[PDB]
């Protein structure tokens, strides 16, 4: 009966644009293209869950905050927790440490594909745009 959690907000850049962290390049499935925010399950609450790991997978002072959206799947003997933050501006560049470097990209072009199959319920409702 393990569960884990899994937070993730996109941080909104000075030009409209998120941060995402990508499989770094290949080797190691590309296609699982995700965003910060791993490990806030840990022992947190709903709300003080992200915003202690935002720092951990952010560390700058960004005005990051909202719930853009959120997904709850269970895998077998594993749920699988996915909260979907809506972030609007990062301080510098947003760094924390969550294990994949990422770049200013825009959102406006977020792909299914790139991004993990795992969460496509949630994309598929901003992917439209
Ligand atoms: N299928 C799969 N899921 C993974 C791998 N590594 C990994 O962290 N995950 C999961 C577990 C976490 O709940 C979530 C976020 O990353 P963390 O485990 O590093 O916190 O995704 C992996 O290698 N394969
Ligand atoms: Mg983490």
């Amino acid at each position: 009966m393990k569960k884990l959690q899994i937070a993730v907000g996109i941080i909104r850049n000075e030009n409209n644009e998120i941060f995402i962290t990508r499989r770094a390049a290949d080797a190691h499935m590309a296609n699982k293209l995700e965003f910060p925010g791993g490990k806030i399950e840990m022992g947190e609450t709903p709300e003080q869950a992200v915003v202690r790991e935002l720092q951990e997978e952010v560390g700058i002072t960004p005005q990051h905050f909202s719930l853009f959206e959120k997904l709850e799947y269970e895998f077998p003997d594993r749920h699988i927790t996915l909260w979907f933050w809506l972030v609007e501006r990062w301080e510098g560049e947003p760094w924390g440490k969550e294990g994949q470097p990422g770049e200013w990209m825009s959102l406006v072009g977020l792909n299914a594909d790139d991004f993990p199959p795992a969460n496509e319920p949630v994309i598929a409702k901003l992917k439209r745009l």
